[PDB]
RNA sequence: GGUCAAUUUGAAACAAUACAGAGAUGAUCAGCGGUUCCCCUGGAUGAACCGUUUUACAAAGAGAC
C-alpha cells in the first residue's frame, strides 16, 4: 500500500470546518478513504488531511488549490515529507500521548496511526502526520533521543526502506539454530563452535545462564550463522550423537510464535485450578497492549500490580485474558470489571466461553 | 492388555524491551472433507462445530478402542 500518493494536505479552511463538510466540499474529486481535520496552531483555521481511493483523486483535489471556502482561500497540496516514524515510546503510551508530546512543541498532528498487535503483543511504533517539512525536521530534532520513563524515544522521517535492522533480526532471517539436550558437560562454546563451523562462519553463540549451576539433565544452547545457507545445512546435525548425546538441532522459533502457542495452551486448558485464576476481558481493540491494560487495571479499578500474574492477548476473539493469584481475587474482579469503561466504551469480564460465546454472536 | 492418544515432566527459549501501518502472521488465526444453524423454493450465503494434511527427542500418562 502507498498511503501518502493518495493523501492531500488542506491549508486555511474556515475555523467552523469540520470533517463533514471537509468530504461534501472534496467528494466530487473522488472517493475518499478517510479524513482528519486538526486546529491550527492559533486555532484561527483548519488543516485537514484528505486520503484518497486513488491517485486521480488527490489530482482533482489539488484542482481546487486557491478556490475559496467560505471567505478562506484554501490550498491543497501532496502531502509529501510531512510524516515522522516513531519508537520506543513507553509501552502504555497511547496516541493522545503522542499527540501531547507534539503539542509540547508546538507541532501540529494530523494523524497518529498505530499498529495491530493481532500477530505480536509486542509491536509498538507509530506513524504521524504533520502539516510541513520543516515541523517534521524540528521533530526529528527535539523528539529523536528524547528519554521518557526509562525509553530513549526513536523519532525518524519515515522511509520504510531506511528501517534499521532489529537486534532480533538473526531468528527472522533464519540465521539461528537451537541445539537441545545437550549434557552439562557437552555445554561448552568452544566445543560447540568445534562441532559447527565447518558448515559456515558463526556470528554469536548464546547460551542461556544457570545450567550447569543447576546442574541440568538437558540444556540448551543457540547459535548464530552469518548466513542462512548455513544454518540450514547445519540441521543435519539434528539427531546425531554429540559424545554420547543424541542432539536436537532446529531453527529457532520467534517470539511471536512461542507466546501465540503459550494462550493456546491457556484456551484448550481443561485444569479448573488454572480456570479459576483468570478472567477475559472482551471486546477490545487489538491495538490495546498487555500494558495498556495493566495500567487501567492499577489506575482505575485500583488493583494492586502484584495481584495480577499475567495478561495475554486474545485478538481472534477481541479479548484479553487476565491470569490473577487466586480464584476469590479472580472472582471479585470478575464482578468489578463486568460493565466497566475501557478507552471509553463498555466492556464486559467473562470466562473463555463466554468471551467465543459473545464473539461468535457478532460474527 | 496391544496398537492410538487431553495433557504433565525432563527443561533450560537465549539473543537489548521497542526496532516500519491490516503495508502485520509460520495451521500464530492454514487448506480440504463432513455433519448443524441462518435465509430461499433440493438451493444460495455466512458462521459455528467436528475430522484430515502438519508437528525435535525422551520418561510418565488422565481418558478411548
Amino acid at each position: 500500500r502507498n498511503r501518502e500518493l493518495t493523501t492531500v494536505l488542506v491549508k486555511n479552511l474556515p475555523k467552523s470546518y469540520n470533517q463533514n463538510k471537509v468530504y461534501k466540499y472534496f467528494k466530487h474529486c473522488g472517493p475518499i478513504i478517510h479524513v482528519d481535520v486538526a486546529d491550527s496552531l492559533k486555532k484561527n483555521f483548519r488543516f485537514a488531511r484528505i486520503e484518497f481511493a486513488r491517485y486521480d483523486g488527490a489530482l482533482a483535489a489539488i484542482t481546487k488549490t486557491h478556490k475559496v471556502v467560505g471567505q478562506n482561500e484554501i490550498i491543497v497540496s501532496h502531502l509529501t515529507e510531512c510524516t515522522l516514524w516513531m519508537t520506543n515510546f513507553p509501552p502504555s503510551y497511547t496516541q493522545r500521548n503522542i499527540r501531547d508530546l507534539l503539542q509540547d512543541i508546538n507541532v501540529v498532528a494530523l494523524s497518529i496511526r498505530l499498529p495491530s498487535l493481532r500477530f505480536n503483543t509486542s509491536r509498538r511504533f507509530a506513524y504521524i502526520d504533520v502539516t510541513s517539512k520543516e515541523d517534521a525536521r524540528y521533530c526529528v530534532e527535539k523528539l529523536n533521543g528524547l528519554k521518557i520513563e526509562g525509553y530513549t524515544l526513536v523519532t525518524k522521517v519515515s522511509n520504510p526502506l531506511e528501517k534499521s535492522k532489529r537486534t532480533d533480526s538473526a531468528t527472522l532471517e533464519g540465521r539461528e539454530i537451537m541445539i537441545r539436550n545437550l549434557s552439562t558437560e557437552l555445554l561448552d562454546e568452544n566445543l560447540l563452535r568445534e562441532s559447527f563451523e565447518g558448515f559456515g562462519s558463526i556470528e554469536k553463540i548464546n547460551i542461556p545462564a544457570g545450567q550447569k549451576e543447576h546442574s541440568f539433565n538437558n540444556c540448551c544452547a543457540f547459535m548464530v550463522f552469518e548466513n542462512k545457507d548455513s544454518a540450514e545445512r547445519a540441521l543435519q546435525m539434528n539427531r546425531s550423537l554429540l559424545g554420547n548425546r543424541e542432539i536436537s538441532v532446529s531453527l529457532a522459533d520467534k517470539k511471536p510464535f512461542l507466546e501465540r502457542n503459550e494462550v493456546k495452551r491457556l484456551l484448550a486448558s481443561r485444569n479448573s485450578k488454572e480456570l479459576e485464576t483468570l478472567i477475559c476481558l472482551f471486546p477490545l481493540s487489538d491495538k490495546v497492549s498487555p500494558s495498556l491494560i495493566c495500567q487501567f487495571l492499577q489506575e482505575e479499578i485500583h488493583i494492586n500490580e502484584k495481584d495480577i500474574r499475567k495478561i495475554l492477548l486474545v485478538s481472534d476473539f477481541n479479548g484479553a485474558i487476565i491470569i490473577f493469584r487466586d480464584s476469590k481475587f479472580a472472582a471479585k474482579m470478575l464482578m468489578i470489571l463486568n460493565g466497566s469503561q475501557f478507552q471509553g466504551k463498555v466492556i464486559r469480564s467473562g470466562t473463555i466461553n463466554d468471551m467465543k460465546r459473545y464473539y461468535n454472536n457478532q460474527q
